[PDB]
């Protein structure tokens, strides 16, 4: 309901969005035309994305799908119709995410403090493909773009708790985990293992990633955001009566293990 004055990513009045503008969009075929003019340029190039055309000279060729998802994401605001008219349309925006095509922020809203087209929309096969070469790939924001999903509601999602809690540890695959076990050795100082996701785990110590807190290798900058990120995760994977990862996650970090990270070391 804007007027032009400049700078069209903007996004700043979200005061009412036109309801009955949004309805138009979706019955007149809009929103449909917008799905074919994304997955047009693929299958042109195909019969590419940025690991073949992720050249500067595709800058303006790549302006309309950094629109395109600006204009979805500005269709479903406060509309449960297009949240799930678009959320129907959701195996193909889950290839890209990760890319500069804009579709990271389009994709939050959808699961944003909503409950029945989430807990039916997302289905056990859409986490097992989510599990793919992206977790087994680095850049953990692409977990807690999981994260959010996985039961970050208002409280407590009952439906998909249980669907994300046999995933991610059942089995232990897809960047297995930064395993704490209470080594024992040379009071008997923790030992977390981190790998390189190429040979065998090769972990240093925990206490080398004390002094690398004020300078390091980027391998040893990034291993603790990716353990903060992931324990954020098991904070956040649980949080109620919940049997089915409750046990696994006691014996591993038990009482004793969780209490000596409570200590004044440098973190």
């Amino acid at each position: 309901g804007g007027t032009n004055s400049g700078q069209d990513v903007l996004e700043v009045v979200f005061s009412k969005p036109n309801r009955e503008r949004q309805k138009l969009m979706r019955e007149q075929n809009i929103l449909k035309q917008i799905f074919k003019l994304l997955q047009a340029p693929f299958t042109d190039c195909g019969d590419l994305r940025l690991e073949e055309l992720g050249d500067q000279r595709h800058a303006p060729f790549r302006h309309i799908c950094r629109l395109c998802y600006r204009v979805l994401r500005h269709s479903q605001q406060d509309y449960r119709k297009n949240q799930e008219y678009i959320a129907k349309q959701f195996g193909f925006m889950q290839k890209q995410i990760g890319y500069d095509v804009l579709a990271e922020d389009t994709i939050t809203a959808l699961l944003h403090n909503n409950r029945k087209l989430l807990e039916k929309h997302i289905t056990a096969a859409e986490i097992d493909t989510f599990v793919s070469l992206v977790r087994k790939n680095r850049e953990p924001r692409f977990l807690d773009y999981l994260s959010d999903l996985c039961v970050s509601m208002n409280k407590s999602i009952p439906v998909t708790q249980e669907l994300i809690c046999k995933a991610v540890l059942n089995p232990t695959n897809a960047d297995i985990l930064i395993e704490t076990k209470l080594v024992l050795s040379r009071e008997e100082e923790v030992w977390l293992f981190w790998r390189d996701s190429n040979k065998e785990i090769r972990s240093k110590s925990v206490r080398e990633l004390a002094q690398d807190a004020k300078e390091g290798q980027k391998e040893d900058r990034d291993v603790l955001s990716y353990y903060r990120y992931q324990l954020n995760l098991f904070a956040r994977m649980c949080l109620d009566r919940q049997y089915l990862a409750i046990n696994e996650i006691s014996g591993q970090l038990d009482v004793d293990l969780i209490l000596r990270c409570m200590s004044d070391e440098n973190l």
